[PDB]
């Protein structure tokens, strides 16, 4: 029993099976057999002895098998539960993309009314709100500045009862955390309602506090395009109105001149300058995407566009970012403080490219001569249908969503495809009753995805309730090109984006053209 029970608890058939298939009759996987697994099952492109051997050196527990270039079932499991066994590509968990193009070519992690911790009407504001966001990799922040007592500018939500904070205190927090998560440029959106004098104060604080991090002069030779993330590495840049407004501030706006949306031109008239940025509410954006989908896309190739949540979302709720990304919208601002599927998708996207906060758009979204319109799909390089098969096998140590600490979870799994409208889909498994430790579903879903470059696959686990809304247990969102094949574990995250140390899903993924 102290083995029976013990090791029976700690025992997974699906794993046994997998090893068996891999290893066949042997009690061990030889480097050769492992390589075959890595290739045939895991579809690793760098599949080979070098890979195999590192996996064994890295994960094999038996000194004998290790020394002898072999993997036991235990090392097999370790591997599968490791960062290498993660359904989210380990290789993409480091900056690996081209960081030398104009900013407008990247999707940028952006926050809305960053200072807020809760609702838009009366909740608190705090420097913490800025620290958190920056710690989640956010690059684009928002400061709503108003005149404050003692000639000290404050920040809060204009015309509301939201609590207040100091512009200067905010600046220090930003300075301290701007690059804790990424070395790439941070952009500060200043919504300026300050008197001339206090505007002067702001400028003083900016210079004093940010010091040399602040970008206050154009980049040398940057003439026809926005600089690249690499060129602006380690810098903070301001976005706002440029010449009611003191020069001290206006002179600091370099590549992000706040501008009213004109329309989409083409030549050197109308469709704004690269160093100028327009903003669109959630609604206007949709309509524009609705009527002038390709115009927007094309507009977005050389220009940065900021989207922000509809005014009615006083609860700080969030819209779906995907719909904006499909149009090439880069600065899609969300309420970082609000847990939900929207932020789940948001942070899944930005976990890519080493989580640096700048994720390179697909090529077709970087072609000024683009005929793409996610809303009216025609043939083009973006069209590359794939057949995805996901098998939800089992779950391991699913957290109790909390509740009257006595009931046991009755887990079910939902799998969703987010992307161009035609690709969006969702499927769910059955509910296993009373088992969060090791529910087993062994259910498979298949999805057809025509524009994978814009897709994301999301796994969600709920605790089923007949009497009410199901409790969210954990989640994980993976960008299409980071989705690893074969047998893998999906490491579940909490509402708040936190990693759940031992809560996982064991799955088998296969992608075929
Ligand atoms: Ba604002
Ligand atoms: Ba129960
Ligand atoms: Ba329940």
């Amino acid at each position: 029993e102290i083995e029976t029970f013990y090791k029976m608890l700690t025992q997974r058939a699906e794993i046994d099976r997998a090893f068996e298939e891999a290893a066949g009759s042997a009690e061990t996987l030889s480097v050769e057999r492992l390589v075959t697994f890595l290739q045939h099952q895991q579809r690793e492109e760098e599949a080979g002895p070098a890979l195999a051997l590192s996996l064994i050196e890295r994960y094999e527990p038996s000194e004998t098998a290790k020394a002898q270039r072999q993997m036991t079932k235990d090392g097999f499991l370790m591997y599968l539960l490791s960062a290498d066994g993660n359904a989210f590509s380990l290789a993409h968990r480091r900056v690996y993309q081209d960081m030398d193009q104009p900013l407008s070519h990247y999707l940028v992690s952006s926050s809305h009314n960053t200072y807020l911790l809760e609702d838009q009407l009366t909740g608190p504001s705090s420097t913490e709100a800025y620290i958190r966001a920056l710690c989640k990799g956010c690059r684009c922040l928002e400061l709503d500045c108003w005149d404050g007592p003692n000639q000290e500018p404050i920040i809060y939500h204009g015309y509301t009862f939201t609590s207040k904070i100091l512009f200067c205190d905010v600046l220090r927090a930003i300075r301290d955390y701007a690059f804790k998560a990424s070395p790439y440029p941070v952009i500060l959106s200043l919504e300026n309602h300050c008197s001339l004098e206090q505007q002067r104060v702001m400028a003083r604080h900016l210079r004093a506090i940010l010091g040399p991090i602040l970008l206050d002069q154009p980049l040398d030779g940057v003439t026809t395009s926005l600089p690249s993330p690499e060129q602006l590495k380690g810098k903070i840049l301001l976005k706002g109105k440029k010449l009611k407004l003191v020069p001290e501030l206006s002179d600091m706006i370099i590549y992000c001149k706040s501008v009213h949306f004109g329309g989409f031109s083409s030549p050197g008239t109308s469709g704004q300058a690269f160093y100028e940025m327009a903003s669109f509410s959630e609604s206007r954006a949709l309509r524009l995407l609705q009527e002038s989908g390709n115009g927007f896309v094309r507009h977005n190739v050389s220009c940065l566009s900021r989207i922000y949540p509809a005014g009615w979302r006083t609860d700080s709720s969030n819209y779906s970012p995907v719909e904006m990304w499909n149009g090439g919208c880069q600065i899609v601002a969300l309420n970082f403080q609000t847990p939900g599927p929207e932020m789940d998708v948001y942070l899944g996207c930005f976990q890519d490219n080493g989580g640096c906060g700048y994720v390179l758009k697909p090529a077709f979204l970087r072609d000024p001569n683009t005929t793409f319109n996610s809303r009216a799909l025609t043939q083009g390089p973006w069209w590359r249908p794939e057949r995805l098969r996901v098998r939800i096998i089992s779950g391991q140590q699913l957290p109790k969503v909390n509740k009257n600490k006595n009931s046991i979870v009755d887990p079910k799994v939902i799998v969703e495809i987010h992307g161009v409208g035609r690709d969006t889909g969702s499927r769910q498994t059955a509910v296993i009753t009373n088992n969060g430790f090791n529910p087993r579903w062994d259910m498979e879903f298949e999805f057809e995805v025509t524009v994978p470059d814009l897709a994301l696959v999301r796994f969600m686990v709920e605790d089923y309730d007949s009497s009410s809304k199901n409790d969210f247990i954990g989640q994980s969102t993976i960008p299409w090109n980071s989705l690893k094949q074969g047998y893998r574990h999906v490491h579940l995250l909490s509402k708040n984006g936190d990693q759940h140390p031992s809560a996982t899903l064991f799955v088998k993924i296969s992608i075929q053209d």
